[PDB]
């Protein structure tokens, strides 16, 4: 048998189901969302870390001009200076004292602590969810992780399940994101070669210890004012330090659905944005005949002081009688109330307490004792409670959650309104015919 | 000096610019894509090759049944065999004759040539087009690369150039690609653990030394009819060499707008199939000054043989009284035709020859020989050749398609009926006053 239903994707919270066959038992089915997790098809598109701007020694030759040709290395900054008078201690380094030339070059490197203190750009495409599911069908009690795709059959034992595509998916991680120590940045990062300077990308590099390092820091060399040896130069603020100044916070204190989100991989475990389509195949030996199952006779509800709220507030008591022993399960049909038990081991003339929770402020619902379906009504006062530490068992749905008395009062003043309408007209049909 | 125009993405067929200051002379510009390359993102969604379903040992156990547990190795599937009674060589194998029982194995793993004869499974995004650029101004000639994104600074030793956001990839690898042995497919592979019998990706895994192997070839095994020790067992057949059987043609060979496909990386190059928005920046040291440029006088223009193909064909000739010693750039001021030459050599009151090639049957263009214009009129026949191995070097728009005496035609007749209409309603006119 293949039952196909929807269960929300809020990790805990569990989803109650019944399978009825026309040639067996009704089966109570769990299904639990214990686990999520949405990892995104990501790739690395460079590497950034504080740079060291390291200065060679400068190259003076006297009564001679020299010039420098280019170079691979990153923010290759080379200026010419003629005219100096380079003076290191015991004495003057040259002669020539009017015509010399000194070469001042500079080019920037990764930080020797940039093994550790680094991020890396990534770009984030279209993300699939994996689901960890728990079943507790008939006493069978199933742990598995499937994809969410509708066409990958993964599940364990002799049991099968196909999650379907999901209903909306949001995708948390933007188009580009940044990865530093564990943090996740929804950044904008400037692609490769586009190198703003003093700011985010300032220095970039395929892999941390790969050669082909490029960078636009702007380096300018001056003309040393003091009668020695050095390479004085102003250089741009490094742009990893103001990026990190300025990180704002990182995605684990602002992604939506209450996404937690890890890294090696990147991933956003236990959200909860939608409705996953499940597709069951129930093995036949976990079901039971109807011959075998106790067919109930009579069943009644009797509601004791229902609370709607997040918590199972509210207990009603099933008044029963049934021909033999034996267990069955117990199911709310409707979409609003939810029960907290799934078999009771019933036996004969009796009745039997079971926990319910709801959000409507009416309880109109359908409890099916061994598969006897029967309404049930009760009336359901506010909460006490303002704020709770567990989430709610059920969504509201705007139809139940206006209220009996309510529902009435608005009948009524629509129906006294259309009823003195109709009564006008009518007095203006037979005014007429007149 | 930001100049600002549009090339088109062929590779080869130059495109030729003049590019003009407010006082530093006409300068020649001109670029030429020597290569292009799209290289999309690209992720490893599985592996997959032929396998090798080894069948272990049986297990042969009397007096007595056993049963085997469910093990993590590929596509696993054990069965139990009572009453078998087995005759290796030296006669029967153990006593209970009629009550035995014989345990079956089978699994599948990657055959030891799937290091070589395997097939990757790709998922693929949208990529980033790259161009090799030869740009060629004054006597300076560079070889550059630049990302097409609009926003990344391609240089050579001095220049500063950026290549804007292509009109509209095309994109010839779809969602989902398969690469086997440098030949590239477009196929809709399942997904992973998706894995159906006797089709592609029956048999799965991250890496052909991964442990984590998944598969579902629809093996069974079957009772063991001649009382030997043998595991008599059927499988489907190999989707992957079904899948070699019917694969179709390559993407190598079945591409749009005709480019040649690589791997390692998955590479689209020279692809054809567009403009690319060009900013380019002219140092200022090519710049001449307008004095020291020698400018001409008086200019006139003829040609002789104008044929329009692909080809250069066409030979015009121009009369100048120019004052100075020197060179000075051309160019034709006509998307329809394209000059041969961009820079002539220019003495005093002479003559010089410059090719050229058109699309229209008329030649009504500018040449801008040394900064000032000049107008061309011709009419050009039909190429004798129906097929050259060069591709044209300008399109073909609706204004100029239509010949001079053919537009001549048509707008005799067209304003021929309007005038005649037009008197037409004025004698109406002069009627209607009467
Ligand atoms: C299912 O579980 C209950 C509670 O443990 C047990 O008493 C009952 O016999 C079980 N039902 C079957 C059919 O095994
Ligand atoms: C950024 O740096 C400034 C100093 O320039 C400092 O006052 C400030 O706290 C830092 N952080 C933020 C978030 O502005
Ligand atoms: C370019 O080269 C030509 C000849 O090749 C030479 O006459 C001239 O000096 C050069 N002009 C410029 C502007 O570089
Ligand atoms: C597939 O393999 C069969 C052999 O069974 C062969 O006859 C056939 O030509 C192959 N190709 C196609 C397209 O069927």
């Amino acid at each position: 048998f293949e039952h196909a239903t929807t269960v929300p994707n809020v990790p805990g919270i569990p989803y109650k189901a019944l399978v009825e066959r026309a040639g067996y038992a009704p089966l109570n089915l769990e299904i639990t969302v214990v686990s999520s997790e949405l990892t995104p098809s990501t790739n690395k598109e460079y590497v950034t870390c504080k740079f060291h701007t390291v200065v060679p020694s400068p190259q003076v030759k006297c009564c001679g001009s020299l010039e420098c040709k280019a170079s691979s290395k990153a923010d290759y900054t080379c200026r010419v200076f003629g005219g100096v008078y380079p003076f290191m201690w015991g004495g003057a380094q040259c002669f020539c004292d009017s015509e010399n030339t000194q070469l001042s070059e500079a080019y920037v490197e990764f930080a020797p602590d940039c093994t550790i203190d680094h991020a890396v750009a990534l770009k984030v495409h279209t993300a699939a969810l994996k689901v960890g599911l728990r079943i507790v069908y008939g006493n069978t009690t199933a742990r598995l992780d499937t994809f969410v795709n509708g066409v990958t059959p993964g599940s364990s034992r002799d049991l099968k399940v196909i999650a379907g595509p999901i209903s909306a998916a949001f995708s948390p991680f933007d188009h580009k994101v940044v990865i530093r120590k564990g943090l996740v940045y929804n950044y904008d990062f400037p692609e490769y070669g586009a190198m703003n300077p003093g700011a985010f990308g300032d220095i970039q590099a395929s892999s941390l210890d790969a050669t082909d390092i490029v960078a636009r820091t702007d380096i300018r060399l001056l003309k040393p004012s003091v009668k020695n040896i050095h390479v004085p130069y102003t250089q741009a603020v490094s742009g990893y330090e103001m990026w990190k100044n300025n990180s704002g916070r990182p995605l684990q204190e602002t992604a939506p659905f209450g996404c937690k989100i890890e890294v090696e991989p990147l991933r956003a475990t236990n959200c909860a944005y939608g409705h996953i389509p499940i597709s069951i195949d129930i093995p036949d030996a976990a079901f039971v005949r109807s011959s075998e199952s106790p067919t109930i006779l009579e069943v009644s509800c009797t509601v004791a002081d229902c609370i709607y709220s997040a918590d199972f507030g509210g207990s009603l008591t099933l008044q029963y009688k049934a021909n033999r022993e034996g267990h069955c399960p117990v199911h709310s049909h409707s979409t609003t109330a939810v029960l907290k038990e799934a078999t009771t081991h019933v036996t004969a003339t009796g009745s039997i307490t079971l926990h319910f929770s709801t959000s409507s402020p009416q309880a109109n619902f359908i409890v099916s004792l061994c598969g006897k379906k029967t309404t049930c009504n009760a009336e359901c006062k506010p909460p006490a409670d303002h704020i709770i530490g567990e989430p709610h068992k059920v969504d509201q749905e705007f139809q139940a959650a206006v209220s009996k008395t309510s529902w009435n009062w608005l009948l009524a003043l629509f129906g006294g309104a259309s009823s003195l309408i109709v009564v006008g007209l009518i007095v203006l049909v037979c005014s007429s015919m007149l």
